């Protein structure tokens, strides 16, 4: 008998817990015939701020951690490819682009860990207050919080002023006046009650959403090479591109009771196309750019890396 520790930042209810990790850890639990027992522990219930789950489960405080990449900014400097605007298609293509991508380019971000998957949220929407954002100038004066380093520079690009925080903390910033709106994906909404605090929201159309930000399921390394080999084929069934597919689709479909429940609390959803989508484009062009020189700063080749992402993307997308 194994017990494995596993710890993330939302609270149960979130789909990240209860319609991803808690159905993994069932799994687990038939397949090794009662043997890996996962204790789900939410809510930074064994200490920490969010950006610690990863020290954690590096160094081998926990066993499993569900997080952001970058909610630690820098860290996982390749995985910034695929924060850039309008980057990614459907959570299931683009989940299944960030697996391979971490297959193999890469694979030195994540070579302290054992990656369970690596994958994103739907593309994420814009909320608001009050303001309809009907183009980039509604943006103006308007604090908004993003989730990493990335989607903040690309609020700055787009006209905001912009906020960073985990998920868990923009609920109290709202309510204290300390911004005016963010971006998040539907699905995490209702886990904070975000959808009754934003009125408005605005989504994109076409073939590519605004942006996503690649979360981390990842064990820690040395707890997974002392496993038996029985018990890592267990971990190993539910590992790897079959998982990062499947967590892509789940993720796809969590947007749509979500975005029923914010239309149920009384907003309004705004989908941009034609010029007001082209301005937002031409911005997300200039913010490439700005990456790619930070990438390369940083000794990446960041010209290679965004034509991978975008090819990666490109072939699971359909
Ligand atoms: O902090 C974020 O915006 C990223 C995030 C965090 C948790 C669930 C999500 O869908 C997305």
């Amino acid at each position: 008998e194994v017990v494995l520790k596993f710890h993330s930042f939302p609270p149960m209810p979130a789909n990240s817990n209860a319609k991803f990790v808690k159905p993994w850890s069932e799994k687990v639990l038939a397949e090794s015939n009662g043997e890996i027992k996962v204790e789900i522990y939410p809510a930074m219930q064994l200490g920490g701020k969010p950006p610690q789950l990863v020290d954690q489960v590096r160094d081998g405080v926990v066993d499993i951690v569900w997080t952001v990449a970058g909610y630690t900014p820098g860290r996982f400097p390749h995985l910034e490819a695929f924060e850039l605007p309008f980057m990614p298609a459907s959570a299931e293509a683009t989940s299944q682009a960030l697996q391979e991508y971490v297959d193999t380019v890469a694979a030195s971000d994540l070579k302290d860990y054992k990656v369970l998957a690596v994958f994103c949220h739907a593309p994420g929407k814009i909320h608001t207050k009050e303001k309809v954002i009907a183009s980039a100038a509604d943006l103006n004066g308007m604090k908004m919080r993003g989730p990493t380093r990335v989607i903040t520079k690309m609020l700055e690009g787009l006209g905001a002023t912009p906020v960073g925080m985990p998920v868990p903390a923009v609920a109290g910033a709202l309510s204290k006046g300390v911004i005016d709106g963010m971006v998040v994906p539907w699905e995490i909404m209702p886990s904070f009650k975000l959808h009754e605090l934003t009125a408005a929201h605005t989504t994109v159309s076409g073939s590519r959403g605004l942006y996503t930000t690649p979360f981390l399921f990842l064990m820690n390394k040395a707890k997974y090479e002392s496993l038996s080999d029985e018990h890592k084929k267990v971990i190993d069934n539910n590992a790897g591109l079959a998982l990062a597919k499947l967590a892509g689709q789940l993720w796809d479909g969590f947007e749509v009771p979500a975005r029923k429940l914010a239309l149920d609390a009384g907003g309004t959803i705004h989908s941009l196309s034609g010029g007001p989508l082209a301005e937002m484009k031409a911005a997300g062009e200039g913010l490439e750019a700005d990456w790619i020189k930070s990438a390369n700063d940083r000794g990446l080749d960041g010209a290679m890396l965004v034509k991978t992402a975008k090819d990666l993307i490109s072939k699971y997308d359909k």
